[PDB]
C-alpha cells in the first residue's frame, strides 16, 4: 500500500497538474517562468492528492475536486515562494529557488498572482462555505509567520495545539474543502477534517526531524522544533539567543522521541478516518499517514 | 464641491471603515496591532475608502456592508504597498501576506459570489501590473505607449473594483454599474498620471538623455502627464450622469485629484 496509491490515484493526478498549468497564461511572461520553474521543478504533490483523495473516498465522480486539489498546490506553491524569502534560502530541496534564480521582488509579487489566482479559482466553485474555511485557514497561518517573526520561545501541549490549531491548518482545510465541494454527510466531513489536521501534524513533525540526520537550518537561527527540545545549557541559550549557527555537529547528545510521537498523530488520523466507506480511496488515504511517517 | 464638504459629508462612513480597520487588525502581534493606528486612520486623504463608500451611497445604499469593502480595499492597497518595499524585507512580505488574507476574507463575509468574482479578479489583476512593471524597471524602449497598461492594472484597477463592487452590493441598475466602473476606470487612471509628478528615478514614468540608471540627477522643466491627467478625469466625470450629493462628491474627487 505505498505504489499503489499513485497507481489508483494516477488518472485523477493528472488533472491537477493540467489544472495548474492552465493557470499560467498571464500575458506576462516572468509569471509563468517563474511559475514553470517551481511547479515543474519536482515536487510531492501530498496537498492536491490528499484533496483528490478525499473527494472520491466519499463518492465524488465530478472533476471539481481536480480544481480544489490544483487551487490548494497553487495556495501552497505562492507559500513557498514567499518562505523562500524570508528565510532567504537559496536552493529548495535540490535545485535553487526562485528568489535566487529570478530575485526576490519577482518571486514575491509572482506568488500574489498565484494566490490571487487560486483564490479566483476558488471562486468559480460557487460555494460560499469553502471560501470561507480556506480564507481563515491561509489568514491563521500568515499570522503566525508574523508571530514567529516578532516573538521566540515549552509545554507539550501547548507547543502541539500551535501546530493543530496554526500551521498544519492548510492540510485541514485541504480534506475538509474537498468534502465539503463533493456534499459529503457532517460526520465525514469531520473524519476529513480531523484526518488533514492530524496527518499534517505527523508530516509536520516528521518534517523538523529531516533538518538533522539543506541540514541544520532550524539549528542554526534558534528555531524551537520538537527534536531540540526535551549539561543541556548550550541548547537553551539558542532558543533564547534566536541563533545557533554552528551546532550540528556537537548536538547529537541524548542520540528519535519525535518519530514515535509523530507516529501517534499518524495513527490518530487513522482512526478518525474510520467513519468512511471502507473504499481503495478510503485504504489509500489511510496508506498515506503510515508513508507520511 | 470641495475638500472640506467631501470630508465632513463621508466622517459617519469613514469612521466606520477605520472601526471595521481597526477591529480586524486586532491581533496580538504588536507589529499588526500598530500598523491599524499608524500610515492609516488619521493623515492621508484616503479617496479609496471614500469612493467605496461614496459610490454606495450614491445610488441608494443604507446598510453598512459598503464600509466593509471600502476597509478591505483599503486593506489590498496597503498590502501591495507592503509588498513593493521589496532585496527585500521578511516583515514587508508577511504583514503584507496577513493584510492580504485578512481583505480575502472580508470579501467572503459579505457572501455575494459576484463581488467575489470581481474583486478576485481584481487583485489578479493588480498583481499582474507589479510584475509587469518589475520588468519594465530600466527599459525606456519596451515601454513604449503599452504604460498605461500597467497603471490601470496596477493603481486603477482597484478602484473601479471598489466602486463597481459598492454598486453592485448596493443592487443597482446593470448600466449604473458601467458607470462606476468607467468612473473607477478613468479616475484611477487620472489619479496615477498626477501621482507621478514632483524624485525616484529608475522608472520608465510616462513624462518623457534618458540613461535609464540609478543616480538622483534630473533638471531640465520642460506638463502634458498633467494635461493627459485631466482628460481621464474629464471621462471619468463624464460616465456618472447615468443625480444627487454622494455623486457631487465622487465628480469633485476626480477634479481635486488634478489640482
Ligand atoms: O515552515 P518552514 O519554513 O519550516 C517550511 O515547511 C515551509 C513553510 C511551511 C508552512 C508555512 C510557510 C510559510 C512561510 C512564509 C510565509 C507563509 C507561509 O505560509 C503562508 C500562508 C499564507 C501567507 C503566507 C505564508 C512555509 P520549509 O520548506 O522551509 O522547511
Ligand atoms: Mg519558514
Amino acid at each position: 500500500n505505498l505504489e499503489k496509491i499513485n497507481e489508483l490515484t494516477a488518472q485523477d493526478m493528472a488533472g491537477v497538474n493540467a489544472a495548474i498549468l492552465e493557470q499560467l497564461n498571464s500575458d506576462v511572461q516572468l509569471i509563468n517562468q517563474l511559475g514553470y520553474y517551481i511547479v515543474s521543478g519536482g515536487g510531492k504533490r501530498i496537498r492536491p492528492m490528499i484533496a483528490v483523495l478525499a473527494a472520491r473516498a466519499v463518492g465524488y465522480e465530478g472533476n471539481a475536486h481536480v480544481t480544489i486539489a490544483a487551487l490548494i498546490e497553487f495556495i501552497h506553491t505562492a507559500t513557498l515562494l514567499h518562505d523562500d524569502v524570508v528565510d532567504e534560502s537559496d536552493m529548495r530541496r535540490g535545485k535553487a529557488t526562485a528568489n535566487a534564480a529570478f530575485g526576490n521582488a519577482a518571486s514575491v509579487l509572482v506568488g500574489d498572482f498565484i494566490y490571487t489566482r487560486a483564490f479566483q479559482m476558488m471562486t468559480s466553485l460557487g460555494s460560499l462555505k469553502v471560501l470561507e474555511v480556506m480564507s481563515e485557514a491561509v489568514n491563521v497561518i500568515a499570522e503566525g509567520e508574523v508571530l514567529q517573526l516578532m516573538n521566540v520561545n515549552i509545554t507539550e501541549e501547548n507547543y502541539m495545539r500551535v501546530i493543530y490549531s496554526k500551521t498544519a491548518r492548510l492540510f485541514e482545510a485541504a480534506a475538509q474543502c474537498s468534502g465539503i465541494l463533493a456534499g459529503c454527510t457532517p460526520e465525514e466531513e469531520k473524519g476529513l477534517q480531523d484526518y488533514g489536521r492530524y496527518l499534517g501534524t505527523a508530516f509536520q513533525l516528521i518534517d523538523d526531524l529531516l533538518d538533522y540526520n539543506n541540514v541544520g537550518d532550524d539549528l542554526n537561527e534558534g528555531k524551537p522544533t520538537l527534536p531540540l527540545l526535551h549539561q543541556a545549557q548550550m541548547i537553551r541559550t539558542a532558543i533564547e539567543q534566536g541563533n545557533g549557527r554552528h551546532l550540528l555537529e556537537p548536538v547529537l547528545e541524548a542520540m528519535e522521541w519525535t518519530r514515535q510521537r509523530a507516529e501517534e498523530e499518524a495513527d490518530k488520523a487513522i482512526a478518525a478516518l474510520q467513519v468512511l466507506p471502507d473504499t481503495p480511496w478510503r485504504e489509500a488515504l489511510i496508506g498515506l499517514a503510515h508513508i507520511a511517517v
